């Protein structure tokens, strides 16, 4: 054989992949995650899982054909979760998506029923994995993945408000003519209608914008900065109305989270975690707060100082999410 | 204003972009080209053009929302080609796209008609850009772009067989247990069914595979390596069958070409250019041969030494394209 | 003749680079800046200049020999400034360096004399460039370079406190178990002994550290955070004491600034610019304040809101610098 | 208190990196390896080891101070090898290096004595690591490390001719006006004066330069291409003459090998390995041949087909090295 004529093999055993990522779901979100992760060189193996065999195999093949231009030497796929074995991170993007005029919270029963199947099959093969939830309603579903998986809370993460804050900072940058990297600002709470812009923390170069205009973000704001948060809240729906779905932004957001996890960076991101104990919250609610994200998931939470109004709004977001948790049928 | 108490302005500027790229067509191919370019930090401004307003705006906004995660500070879109002004590189992906069970050659008149509108508009606003044609059939559409634009031929480049060679190197590498980067070999001619694998040149570490198996790539080949080229030819058809189109691999191939162009690398790529006065060809056929690709587009062609068979197959490819090309209305 | 047998030349070669960087000085700082810039793919051409013939040729060759692992297709050097033609960014690292126990301010007369030769030669061949001053004392020498060059002040930038701030942020993250990217804080003023830590802006996720502990940065501070600023002031001297010189940190800090310039990012950096008209300063003092940096250099300055303490300290740093700059002759 | 006021900790992690790299030796070569590995984001922890306490700590700090600009969240150093624990890859650059005019082979006993300390200490703290030997004479010291470590031969790799080949392709590219990524050719055998350029494999785009010029590489060659290989051989002596040592190219070359290892690429590199069973070699000789480099080190060897004279040159390199190798004391 030509291979043996050309190459002498010196070593048998192949070990476990060392930095494997899995993406569950090959819709537009799932594939945007995949291409983003491949192009950031975060994984030595990428596995894709879905339920539609042709579509899955075709996406797999299309990525494989780009391997020359990549540094991720094994791309594989299957309907069977055995393909996800020894993942360090499994990203769950599967489920129904919200339509125009439909709240993300309306997706809960459909996506809960899917997670009942996906979650036990995912965790079965990957003892070292972190679960990153992207499907919506992401907060509720992070809680659901946590209850179904039986994982510790540090390993179950929701993409949460990482994108909402990315949008906030993009919009802020456009208003100030500064790059989003140098515009700082946190959108916390539900990834959805009840998110909370933390005006008290919005700053360029450590300069609090609120200290320059104490009316910032209030109805009395002459420059109507609240509308930036409104744009944040409406963004998914505005993009859905225009092109049918969203994909690129969330892909890049999830790829940012994946980088912090895979590279043990311990950067702070506003992502879905349990907040029992903070502010007024006495229940097992998941929502976005600033979390330190590393190789073991969320190891620490930053305790953001909130004005009484900000805290009220965050507790309100938490009440909304808890109300839907009480609807969950396990 | 808030901005003005925060920031002391010292320069009005405006400022032209210095590394601008435009993508024409926000279909799946075009947006894959866009995401791969954004993720390779090739451009300081990306402009998108297409004719369906809402689709276009929504793709732009979706990309814009990921700006925090990118290093391309200006992303813009319009139907109006004034948005393309001062591009260094304009990538045209627009037009009818290959359908299931049909040759790329079946798209040719409709895409000629569309290029009759697109190219003068591109030329008008960026008269010194490089044009990179990706729309199918890419070899004829590169010839067409060149005739309509009036550009010298160095500045009119077709994505050609960069992808087919990438696929071939992937498949070869999968056979040999070696990364595609270390598996060398060229598919030339048509980006389509008459492509030519240059078996004479296929090698690993400088070791000609043909020197270990003289029958390599022929009917007489015990290991039927010819099937690897057959897989390259069929790839698009299979991927289209499975997922409806191809996007990721072409996006990555186009970004690779954009990289050589934008960074003046003078790497060699098998890409579409005028072959008049090669291999005994007296017409203005465009097809892939190995080209040195740089800031001034295609500056040089590597004269591949083809066997009589390979030369035969290459002239057959040229004849096939000339036979479609000569009967066009334009 | 081998080249011509291999390659058909299709296009006359005129040698115009589009993203050229020059580094003046091939000492340890200059070669650090060079390698860091080469590894961030910022330039399509790197020129080196110095006055020691052998050292210059050796350094160039050693870089050149790594070209396969890089994407900078041309690396050149000369004593003659014609080698720097058409640079978009010129980075000045040449001059005397501080011994152990010697202030950067003591370098001023020696480095002024050198800048009287270097700066007109650079400006001669690169009329579109930005000048990035790294030579010390950087703040006075940025002023000098500005006066000599006849360039507008936006185009003459000093590396200033970009490094002091990166140190502060590193030290802070090490104290908090957070990546420096997520620890925010500014060190402004002179790149040297009179630099000003802005405690009022020090924050993680927008949470002011000084609000948690109002004693922050004072002698009364039970955790002595003032020592962090001390370590920042002492850093260069401590590293010089230990290894003979500093190189890597400043090389990275200079590559950071070059990225913002070359990619027109408009990020905010604490870098040397004219501050006359802020904080009651009336003379042409240059020092670090947070600036927006892009393709035309410093376009905007952020007016940091300072405590009376911090402001007084900044006025004193200004006074120190004018104390040396007033007497300058050239 | 401040940390605890700011952050709620969720769990006590085992820090324990997944992608730790150790560089032994912080001379010019080691630190160039460190900076290149840092800039290629290959590791989550970098450990440095040397015997000069002050220099070691200086270099560590200088790297640490640039952390803001990197993605390697822990940089440590010690004279104690406990600091190197759980490294996936240990890169040994320590030892005497060539003075001007000095053969690499003259370093041999000094560096064998140093390896007798080093290798057992490395093995002790990372018994599953891959060793990458860079210290000279690299071929013999790869053997010595293999004997002393007791590791399987797959896990003990010498940088070998990776740099010699990179130089060759640089020089070739400069001759042809093509980027060295598109110029292919292999320098094999000893990393030094007896290395063997394999002219039969030298090609652009699969076009054999020797088939265009039958006299290529011969003293009869009109264009004296042999002087390209002479240039390769002389490069380190030339650069050492000019600047006192070599650093950047070897740094880049070692990082490229680290990348193949760490990301399991299974790229092909001409690197030092036990070649017993090839080319008549009956003894445990180490020298460079093209090897498939991955996460388990060298898993496979490509069998290059050498002309009778090429093979003879290589058996020369072999005999030279085994002469010294066979009489070593440890
Ligand atoms: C219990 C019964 C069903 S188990 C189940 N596993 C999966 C996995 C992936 C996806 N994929 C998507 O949801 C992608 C959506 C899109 O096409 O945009 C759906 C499901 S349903
Ligand atoms: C009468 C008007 C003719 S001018 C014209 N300009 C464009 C520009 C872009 C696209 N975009 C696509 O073809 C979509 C791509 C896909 O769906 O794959 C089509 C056209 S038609
Ligand atoms: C009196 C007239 C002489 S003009 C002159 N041009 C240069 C250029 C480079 C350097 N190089 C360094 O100073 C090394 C850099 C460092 O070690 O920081 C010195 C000079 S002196
Ligand atoms: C006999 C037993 C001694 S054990 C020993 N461990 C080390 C570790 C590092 C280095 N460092 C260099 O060789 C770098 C020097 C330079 O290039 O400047 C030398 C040694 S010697």
């Amino acid at each position: 054989a030509l291979k043996d004529q050309l190459i002498v093999n010196l070593l048998k055993e192949e070990q476990v992949p060392q930095n494997k990522i899995t993406v569950v779901g090959v819709g537009a979100v799932g594939m945007a995650c995949a291409i983003s992760i491949l192009m950031k060189d975060l994984a030595d193996e990428l596995a894709l899982v879905d339920v539609i065999e042709d579509k899955l195999k075709g996406e797999m093949m299309d990525l494989q054909h780009g391997s020359l231009f990549l540094k991720t030497p094994k791309i594989v796929s299957s309907k069977d979760y055995s393909v996800t074995a020894n993942s360090k991170l499994v990203i769950i993007t599967a489920g129904a998506r919200q339509q125009e005029g439909e709240s993300r919270l309306n997706l809960v029963q459909r996506n809960v029923n899917i997670f009942k199947f996906i979650i036990p099959n995912v965790v079965k093969y990957s003892p070292q994995c972190k679960l990153l939830i992207v499907s919506n309603p992401v907060d509720i579903l992070t809680y659901v993945a946590w209850k179904i998986s039986g994982f510790p809370k540090n390993r179950v993460i929701g993409s949460g408000c990482n994108l909402d804050s990315a949008r906030f900072r993009y919009l802020m940058g456009e208003r100030l003519g500064v790059h989003p990297l140098s515009c700082h600002g946190w959108v916390l709470g539900e990834h959805g209608d009840s998110s909370v812009p933390v005006w008290s923390g919005v700053n360029v170069a450590g300069v609090s914008l609120k200290s320059l205009n104490p009316q910032l973000g209030t109805d009395a704001d002459k420059e109507q900065w609240k509308d930036v948060h409104k744009q944040v809240v409406d963004s998914a729906y505005e993009v859905i109305k225009l092109k049918g779905y969203t994909s690129w932004a969330i892909g890049l957001s999830v790829a940012d989270l994946a980088e912090s996890i895979m590279k043990n960076l311990r950067r702070v991101h506003p992502i879905s975690t349990m907040i029992k104990g903070l502010y007024g919250i006495k229940e097992d609610v998941f929502l976005s707060v600033p979390c330190i994200l590393g190789q073991n998931g969320i190891s620490d939470v930053v305790k953001v100082t909130l004005t009484p109004d900000e805290e009220a709004r965050l507790k309100k977001s938490a009440d909304t999410l808890w109300g839907i948790q009480k609807e969950l049928q396990f």
